[PDB]
């Protein structure tokens, strides 16, 4: 009915989202500052899942930076990284679904 509750409004959602570098088993992203952060964001925490393969308990990254990279993956498999910023007051949304695909083993990506 009503929650009671005190403090500050949560952070904006980043609706950014950009690859710098899609490596084989690693991959960057790179996104901008949240319109309304509402305080300040100690860092910002990335979604990464194989995207067929949906598990229970998804990765998580810390980053400090607008840049992040995501290592320790499977190589010619999807998957859908999701950038969100963290405040000491709360948490905000995920980023949209980003669909990205590393470098399949068959050979290099460019030829």
């Amino acid at each position: 009915g009503s929650s009671g509750s005190s403090g500050q409004a949560a952070p904006s959602q980043v609706v950014v989202i950009r690859q710098e570098r899609a490596g084989q088993t690693s991959v960057s992203l790179l996104w901008q500052e949240p319109e309304q952060p509402n305080g300040i964001i100690l860092e910002y925490e990335i979604k990464y899942y194989e995207k067929d393969k949906e598990m229970q308990s998804y990765s998580t990254l810390k980053a400090v930076t607008t840049r992040a990279t995501v290592s320790g993956l499977k190589p010619g498999t999807r998957y859908v990284f999701q950038v969100r910023a963290r405040t000491s007051a709360g948490c905000g949304r995920f980023s949209q679904a980003m669909e990205v695909e590393t470098g399949k083993p068959s050979g290099p990506s460019s030829g």
